[PDB]
């Protein structure tokens, strides 16, 4: 039935997970045809069992049979790449900790003492967690190096950063945004703020140990905060917002971009920020309330469209 | 994107979990359109986390929306309904046990010590481990006993059972199976052999701690095999069916009743077989390969509709 197999959806992500997590996908790299007696032979892989996973990879659309050979589709090429970001995702998707956020995520929903089903399984929000789990931190600084890679493009095509001299990006993780824009964009002032115990180093980024709910280092022409508020309540960010207009003079500005809630897209990402940090996907309208509310106006928007969600670029000023 | 989304498919299940497992579906009997601001008041949900979930629920037709008010859809009433076998699927789906398992499934398809994911997570096989663990074995019972439920009147339709007069039904659990079709056909000896510590109760029927893996006992002329034979390997379903043969003489009668695999239908049971088991599905021919080699002949085959899968009914007798 459809609604047996909707009750089993766990099922696919776990084929997924076996298939790149163990690097078997890693076979299937320039979109060869694999022989999966060949692939016993040279891998140790059961053939008789790995075939029975094929087959259900290949309903699923991962893979394409021909003579019975399995190819990757052209959407799960990035399967091939273990540094690709979906390859991150799985690992993270269905890996214990997440699993026992999701068992208490029912519970969650009757509590309110303000604890993420995350920190009721693991006694800490998610990142003071991650700041004590290599696995968990490692792949999630990861994943958003990945997708910060895959935007820096589309992000310097569609706002001039030429026009700015003091660039300061808060919660920008492992600093690949920046990194990115100081080698399109040459010269300027380039520093990265995140909760480090030990500072990354890359030339001509000043990355600073700070904490966005307390204080954002002052006198900078240029602020940005991307993929950050979706992990936050309403009240906690319009706190990182009043922090940004408190850091601001009037020629300063700060660039909210941000994967936008859109009816066509899945709502199963803002139920995942529900689950790890009480989090939510926002509108547009919605983020601008929080920004009025902070002490700031919306000065320019654009859409970017990445292949997965699309995103909300908002330029704001203090009012 | 959709592979994203497709990475994403543990999420489905979990929420299906957060609303089924909570006992919130049980306020949506009998296809009532339910206000969440009420249902908030009255469970002590949060309403406006509750309202994003249900928003979810929509998006995978769980739930059917009008004036902001939310009903489970026509094939999802079973969800209102905690004894439904959907409700029993769903508390083990996504069980901490089964995501462990999950977790060993890449690295169990590179070891041929014959240790299934499961056991390689949890240190015994299934229902060797199910011994020691009630969560596992009450609620495994308990979806056996409510599939055994729906198919009974289909088995009484489409078979004599009152041409037989001592009936085994060999890893019976509970019992269900035996227990539904006493009431309707009289004046029968009923025996359910399965793994007992402790004997089942039933004014009808008589338990029997057995293990078809060494014997079957003789001197009945009917046996009933339902839903055993997907736990195991082709080598160890042909020592079962080698049991029958041994103790059934020219005149008895065995019923292999199974949920039988077609091209048509998914392949995601199939694995998680492989995963609970080093089990499999099997084709009606793959089934008659066994038995044949067993010793024994198919006498009468059909097939049987259930709403999640198809079903082999083969009669057998011996050579
Ligand atoms: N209180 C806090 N102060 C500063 N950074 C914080 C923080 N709480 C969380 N963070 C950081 O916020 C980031 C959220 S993920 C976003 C990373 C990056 N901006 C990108 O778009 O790819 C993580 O790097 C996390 O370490
Ligand atoms: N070695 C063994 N001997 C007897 N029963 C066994 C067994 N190993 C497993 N079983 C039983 O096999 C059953 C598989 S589930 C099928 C239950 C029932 N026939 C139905 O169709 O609903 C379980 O009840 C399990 O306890
Ligand atoms: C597995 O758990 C995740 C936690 C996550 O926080 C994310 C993702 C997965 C994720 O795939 C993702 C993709 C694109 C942009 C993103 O911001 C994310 C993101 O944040
Ligand atoms: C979640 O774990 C499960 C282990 C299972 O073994 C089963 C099921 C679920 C199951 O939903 C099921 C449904 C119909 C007929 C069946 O035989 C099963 C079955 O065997
Ligand atoms: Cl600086
Ligand atoms: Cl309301
Ligand atoms: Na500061």
């Amino acid at each position: 039935s459809m609604l047996t197999e909707l009750i089993a959806s766990n099922r696919r992500s776990a084929a997924i997970h076996a298939f790149v997590d163990t690097g078997l996908s890693t076979h299937f790299k320039d979109g060869i045809y694999v022989d999966i007696s060949e692939l016993s032979r040279k891998s140790g892989v059961n053939y008789a069992r790995f075939s029975r996973l094929c087959d259900f990879l290949v309903e699923m659309g991962v893979l394409v049979s021909n003579d019975n050979k399995f190819r990757l589709s052209d959407e799960c090429h990035v399967f091939a790449n273990p540094e690709s970001f979906e390859s991150f995702m799985i690992k993270l998707e269905i890996c214990s900790h997440y699993s026992n956020a999701w068992l208490m995520y029912g519970k969650s929903l009757f509590e309110d003492d303000g604890k993420s089903a995350f920190e009721m399984a693991h006694g800490r929000p998610f990142f003071e967690y991650l700041d004590g789990n290599k696995f968990l931190k490692s792949n999630f600084d990861a994943l958003m190096t990945r997708v910060s890679n895959l935007i820096v493009e589309k992000l310097l095509g569609i706002y001039d950063f030429n026009q700015h001299n003091r660039i300061l990006d808060v919660g920008g993780g492992e600093g690949e945004l920046l990194v990115r824009i100081s080698e399109k964009v040459k010269g300027k002032h380039y520093a990265v703020l995140d909760r480090y115990s030990e500072l990354p180093v890359s030339d001509n980024i000043d990355f600073i140990n700070g904490n966005f709910l307390n204080s954002i280092p002052s006198g900078y022409d240029l602020y940005i905060l991307k993929n950050v508020l979706h992990n936050w309540s309403d009240s906690d960010s319009i706190l990182i917002l009043e922090n940004f207009r408190k850091a601001m003079d009037k020629n300063s500005s700060l660039l909210l971009i941000n994967m936008v809630k859109e009816p066509e897209f899945s709502r199963s990402f803002d139920i995942l920020m529900d689950v790890l940090f009480l989090g939510k996907e926002r509108s547009f309208t919605e983020f601008e309330y929080l920004a009025n509310q902070a002490g700031l106006v919306v000065q320019e928007t654009k859409v970017i469209d990445q292949s997965y969600s699309p995103y909300s670029f908002i330029k704001l000023q203090i009012k």
